[PDB]
């Protein structure tokens, strides 16, 4: 199998754990707490802001013109905002998205994930290292959305069902581009480099698990100790 | 006087030197050599595309989402934008613009200029250091364009008069956008920081002087020796 | 005046004080408590040494990245001296733990490893080294290393629970004095470099220090419980 | 022919231009002006901290301990060592070295040179790109020194003959160290990468030409009229 397929396949057991965790389970059932939704939406916004800086930092690493335009198109898509899935969650908890995201939320797991993406963006000249760190985001969401649409436990009577419907189709184009880039950018990489890039992808899949759960448990930096 | 206006005012004596140099003087008269025009257009196209990276590098330094939109707009222009002034010079030498710019040209003076921008983008946290290295260009060209329109040496029978006409009006908004960006970014800078930022601006005005003159003298890295 | 001190404290003192409750938690956690007693498992020792060797390698790189941020040539000389010292090889504290488990140090530590907690700590130090111009941001991210170790070492030397019959007592003894110069230098640098920082910058520098103190707690606990990246299913 | 030897051979025509320029020719004759000597020594002293930064920036890029030790030893030498050739020039103009270097000098040609080194240190993960930007210096001085010792135009009665004598042998070990480092670090580089690394070396050889000439002509950033 190809490099990106190997990464995707290696990540699937972690995605199964995400799907079976409390955040996604409660969201599937249309019973996720207001607090978990709020903390997720607030954090998600902080993470997404950095995912955009990361795209910008990849521009100088690209030699191909098509790859640069892809990155710029992504930044523009991220700057437009108004993602239908966020509106679904905002509606679900009866708070406008504008009012919810006025309170910023890098809890510890977010800080780790974001600093993982930045480490690669600063330290590695080959964009594959950073792409591998960001790619689990759309892949995880796609797998979850598609699975939910065929899960007999999907609560179709809740507006939360539209969150899964959104991710079941809207990530595929981006997943395909990231796979093509990882496959192409790693052709001349050594086995030690490919191992590190693979690890970046698996770690980011774990970071995704921790990101949903961070919202679920209201994870905070506990500076007062015990 | 605001910081951005202080910088622009300080750059004026250098802009006067640029105006009186052979590139602009010969262009005013519609007498600039085809070689000088061709090399200038090649270098301009080569660096415009490279500036994409500098703008991209400043996106993470901006706290304002409107400043990020500005940077993304400039990237789009570097990638797929057209400048009517290019067509004017292409017509002047009777060659298609897209044929002229097939050959990339990276002279020693251009290397210095782009590495000045990169140093600031890499090394300095405050985007002002890099914005000050990029901002002189539109002001240099605006000053030249406006001055040329009232100059007795302007050859109005040559299509080159349209190059000056273009620059006399089409840079003013960008000069203002850069002024507001510099004033806001430097609101809380120290005097030492301001001095360094001002120096970046004056140096880049000199880099613009050399950008014209490197085309004028066909400046090359002399790797092969015998001077 | 009001710029230099907050509630009667310099900036470095404020940070140190804010971190102390976390250090108390570290001292009373299983890793340090077992080590105090000379009862820390051989497995925990090996896990600690492997991760710590990887951490110290990166700590050295962080010092190198601070050099261009320093305006003073005396500060550059201090950093170069620290790097030179790091390159001489094996911290004596590591040899003490190897002796405690009756194994040669070179057979214990063979490969690079950044377990989850170490990975976070290292990437936090690097973020600051790459992203922040003022060296204070990076110094704040690294300073809990010598500070935590100094506080623990000094506390242990006075603690009646210290097992003085075990060679592990020498680990605490080493840290009770060998970090003092570095703690002093880092405190001086933090105080000097933050003189003209905004309240927002100071808050972020302070959070870097407290985060790194939490990272120190997690680093010891990572070794204690054999924390590792779990890439398989059913976790 | 090794990669590093290819670079050095390619640089020779530039070094021939340097040797025939005013700075070296006047120095050969024992008549280089006091002002040129001071400006040269001041520039050399002024960039020492910047060169130190460049070496420090390469430490994290090295996989080998022995390469890290080399970089640290270079920094140590620069910070704590003394270059006898500086004392020879100070003696030549009858001014103490410590007095000459009280004033800093950062000319336009020096700004170009240092920004070329920094560009590479920041942008290129492989240290070879920056090493190639640094390595010409000792080779330029070695070639000049050895040529001077066989040149009948050398003023052997002037203390300046000792400057050429110093450089005729004191750079050779560093030239060799840089050779071996470039050969090792570029062993798996693409032809595109090698072309860029070679260009960095040739550009730095020209920067060394301008480092001497900027002292010779008292080059300045002229921010005012004319």
């Amino acid at each position: 199998m190809t490099f990106s397929k190997e990464l995707r396949e290696a990540s699937r057991p972690i995605i199964d754990d995400i799907y079976n965790d409390g955040f996604i389970q409660d969201l599937l059932a249309g019973k996720l707490s207001n607090q978990a939704v709020r903390q997720y939406l607030r954090a998600d916004a902080s993470y997404l802001k950095e995912f955009t800086n990361i795209y910008a930092m990849l521009i100088p690493k690209m030699s191909s013109m098509e790859d640069v335009k892809f990155l710029v198109e992504q930044i523009e898509f991220m700057l437009e905002g108004e993602v239908e899935a966020h509106e679904v969650l905002a509606d679900f908890i009866n708070e406008p998205y504008e009012e919810i995201v006025k309170e910023k939320v890098w809890p510890p797991s977010g800080d780790h994930y974001i600093k993982h993406m930045y480490f690669n963006a600063f330290a590695r000249e080959n964009a594959a290292f950073t792409i591998a760190a960001m790619a689990p985001c759309p892949y995880v969401y796609a797998v979850i959305g598609k699975r939910a649409m065929e899960d007999p436990k999907l609560n179709k009577e809740s507006v939360t069902s539209k969150w899964f419907q959104f991710y079941s189709t809207e990530m595929d184009e981006l997943v395909d581009v990231f796979d093509q880039l990882m496959d192409r950018l790693t052709k001349h990489c050594s086995e030690t480099e490919k191992k590190e890039i693979k690890e970046n992808f698996l770690q980011s899949t774990i970071h995704e698990r921790h990101f949903f759960n961070m919202a679920y448990i209201n994870e905070k930096w506990e500076y007062g100790g015990n």
